[PDB]
């Protein structure tokens, strides 16, 4: 039965389910339940995929425009000639700055409704809170451009970066990328951070002691050594990238001890991220997805 | 057990052997010790020698295609060992040709699972018709003809590892590998595409000018960062090495976290059924490559 | 809870966190469920607040201390006979606090040396992080005496300390459940996954470097620390594979180096293969538990000091 | 104890220890008390100092052994200086020390007699040290003969024995049990392994060889160098401008490039899936078994 699951026009399961913040203990699984996740996909199948694929085609061709429009940009602000390829290009920007202000619009409203929880904000709407941050980018940068400045085209391609890098939301309604996307979002969370808390330190403390014992060259600054040591995370190191020094013995021992420790640290970020392999990650990300899924479901009905 | 082999209606083992992607336990249903066993005793008795044969007479025939690509010198002891080369592999093309019309012919498979069965078909007739392009340019007085048969000649010697079946552990291997291109090769490749387009895209937008302004090259620049030989400061014809440089440290660091989910998701999934699973896999490519060369 | 926490002589806490690794289960105690929770409490209570004190204080004085680094004038033989400004006022003033900290973890290191007075092995064993304080200060010492004896060799000793301090700031790890058992793990497999795998290491390259030297016969690649030092790139993804022709027989140099690259490349791989069959079914729990000992001994030292 | 140890005509230890690898669960066998509990006396007892012992002497032999190659000036002539003594003592131990090797190998072969199929799958550590043997005496044979490929022969001869230093890492249990896993992995995964892989690289290599018009890398050899520098993190992309169209030469170079890792990838989850359950088990039992044949060798010598 059917009855104040979906239309109580006052609270419905399946709303309360999904717009649940991390408070609920229970959440990722609770649409395992068979009169949840029958309905969400006949409803998906019937007609969220249509819109979704057609929301995602259209995003798609935004994002093409976008990058034609800033691609050929010239080299502020820029009269526009009379040429076929300055009409294109005025209307790609205005059509990107047209985007932008509605991305910012409809985050706003979000925010408005939702009113986070001021501490899940990241781990729940990371992804609104990622197109409201390519919004707020943008919309930067078209202030700076009409404000005589050279740092439009920084916040351009900023924004462009994040706008290219948001097309995983719309892997959802596929399984196996929507899965992969959320393995990604869930490892970011989880360890981006906390792997790069010993290995920032680490560059830190050592890039100072060799800068210390160069005495004198180019790289006597702290952020050109900087780079030295962290280029051999690339794969990409030197061991001799400098000669202006004294007791070479002690900067190839710190060079090593570098090595050695950051190797190791590869080590310890790719082993002990190992999730839960087998045991408990071929459930937890397929019930995540779905609940994700189911998200999306209800925002494109509302819409 | 009669209707087994050969029965002129049907058969078991020509059923499971030529099972579309629909069955749901093919791979699974050899387990049983009858068929197994059948299938071994046939393999030992004839299908063994054969099998080797086949296998040294196409790789005499990649040797001596080979040899007669490299010393190329169009249409144009050494210059007649040349044109016998050519000759022999344009034999061996047309052959190879010709046996895919007659595969797709006597299968007619879905049109939807054509690419999960039958791999090794469909290269085969893949190599055969980038040989015949050249061969066609080659007599068009054309030069292109080069880049069709050293693309065959690639494809080629990679479908030489079609012959490890009949080994247990170099055909589980390649069985593997296989699956693995087939179901996960866009797991990965789908993701990292969009990922390195985009930081190309921002990182060409900010370039002012220069050697690097193509995105093709910038492309190509952030693409070597995934093969361990970036380089960090490719260009300086540009303002704000600020943004450069933590564009640049953005993608490495995207980079790192898509090929450790790409590790973390094939491992932590699939690393428990293989044993099994790639055994039975290897088991039914040999029960059809059985099959086949009996029938022939 | 009689005789749990401060009897004047013993309790069961103070020799269950002050136990010599000898004891075969030290470990699992702590998980009984009063010694937990009272933990817990503690820590709560207190612990917590003193603990961000202490963390935080040590973060500022790293700071004070590279910072003073970093401005160390260059112009030969020290002393120096300062001058007149702002900037090096401060340089004094930081020269000043770097050198009574090192001192106060000197006088440290000593008290908590006859504290714990332990039996010169088990210390190999545990301790890890008073061992390194100590010599971090050690360090210090070293290079201020060497400052003030007219030698430069002030500058390495300096380099070298502070180094081993920044290191050693992932001792304030402790109180972050997930940052200290991550630090657990990391100093549990730098301890026992690591000298298994080095050991094999150094002799395959001391072995083909030695090789390859012989076979060169003069230039800048015929000495054996060059030679080590352009084998030792392979492994960090710079070999060269074409870095000298002064030689014979280009064959046998070709041939030594590939081996030299499948060897270590298969050691690598037999590296991720064996680490990953210890330390992720094998080491769970055991971290959790090491982590929570490490905490509960912190507790006890910070409330008994 | 009875019949366990010494009989003179069959006891249970020598049985075991010796016998081919073909029977089934060698490893498992000695796990029973009686002989694990006194193997283990014996060893704690004596044969301990004894093989800590026999690896100073290898140890002191291999440091001879590199200070007398690294020095090398044939035959050469001797001057009135102590080097010259020092480097022709070192020659002549190195090369005794050789000897010794070769007739230790060939009273091995002929003691034993192995089944000339199971002269791999066990007798790893005894054959490489042959081999080094050979090496050396090759070496020696072709300096006396006025030539010049002595160096390449006693070069390998001095890294093989670097390398063979391994066995000597038999009798710790974490070193020795790593030391399995590292021969087991090259006996029975190094082949297949590397056949798909030296397919796919020899194939590649002549695709862009052909591609390639004139130049230094027009020969076979600097092209599959190349192609293989792109496996060590030190491909370049861009090593040749003289060829046909450069779209075929990049869809070549990045084709080869994925196709290597994914086959190194698969390379790592087959060996790691199929393996991970057992090492904690099985690495242990091989060692156990070679070092109970380590003891019985020398407590019969
Ligand atoms: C050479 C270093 C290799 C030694 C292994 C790493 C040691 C280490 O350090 O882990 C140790 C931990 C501290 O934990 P603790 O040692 O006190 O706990 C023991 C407690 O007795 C009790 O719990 C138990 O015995 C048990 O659990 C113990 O582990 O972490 C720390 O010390 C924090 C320091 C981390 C930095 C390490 C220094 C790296 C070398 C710098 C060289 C400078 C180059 C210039
Ligand atoms: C640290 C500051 C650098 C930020 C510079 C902006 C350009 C870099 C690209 C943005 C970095 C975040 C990349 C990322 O990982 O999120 C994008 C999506 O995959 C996440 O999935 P989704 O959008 O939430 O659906
Ligand atoms: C980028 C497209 C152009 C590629 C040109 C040729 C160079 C790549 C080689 C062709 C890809 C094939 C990869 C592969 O792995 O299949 C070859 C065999 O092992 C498969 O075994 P089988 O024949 O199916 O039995
Ligand atoms: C003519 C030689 C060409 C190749 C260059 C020399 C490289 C040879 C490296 C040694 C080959 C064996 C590989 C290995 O694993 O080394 C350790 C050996 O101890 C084997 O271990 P063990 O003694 O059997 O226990
Ligand atoms: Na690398
Ligand atoms: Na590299």
């Amino acid at each position: 039965d059917l009855s104040c699951i979906d239309t109580c026009e006052k609270n419905s399961v399946l709303e309360v389910i999904a717009y649940s913040s991390s408070e609920t203990p229970n959440r990722h699984d609770m649409l395992l339940v068979e009169p949840l996740n029958r309905l969400l996909q006949d409803k998906w199948d019937r007609f969220v995929k249509r819109i979704f694929y057609f929301n995602f085609f259209v995003y798609c061709l935004y994002m093409i425009i976008f990058t034609a429009a800033a691609y050929y940009r010239p080299v502020p602000p820029y009269k526009l000639k009379n040429t076929v390829g300055d009409y294109f290009r005025v209307t790609g920007e205005i059509l990107s700055v047209s985007g932008g202000v509605y991305f910012f619009f409809r985050g706003i409203q979000y925010f408005l409704q939702r009113r986070p929880s001021l501490k899940s904000l990241f781990v729940d709407s990371y992804s609104e809170i990622l197109f409201f941050v390519q919004s707020l980018f943008m919309l930067v940068s078209v202030v700076l451009y009409f404000s005589q400045r050279k740092e439009y085209v920084a916040s351009m391609v900023f924004s462009l970066a994040m706008g290219w890098t948001n097309m995983l939301y719309y892997t959802r309604g596929f399984q196996q990328m929507g899965i992969y996307a959320v393995m990604i979002e869930k490892m970011i969370l989880r360890d981006l951070c906390r792997f790069m808390f010993v290995y920032l330190v680490f560059l830190f403390g050592f890039s100072t002691a060799v800068v210390t014992l160069i005495e004198d060259g180019k790289y006597n600054s702290l952020y050109s050594t900087c780079l030295e040591l962290f280029k051999f995370t690339i794969g990409m190191g030197d061991l001799e990238f400098t000669e202006n020094y004294d007791f070479k013995a002690v900067f190839i021992i710190l060079l090593l001890a570098y090595v050695i420790l950051t190797y190791i640290l590869l080590l310890n970020m790719l082993i002990a991220l190992m999730g839960e392999t087998v045991n408990k990650i071929a459930q937890e990300s397929k019930n995540i997805w779905k609940l994700q899924r189911a998200i999306t479901i209800l925002d494109t009905e509302k819409s």
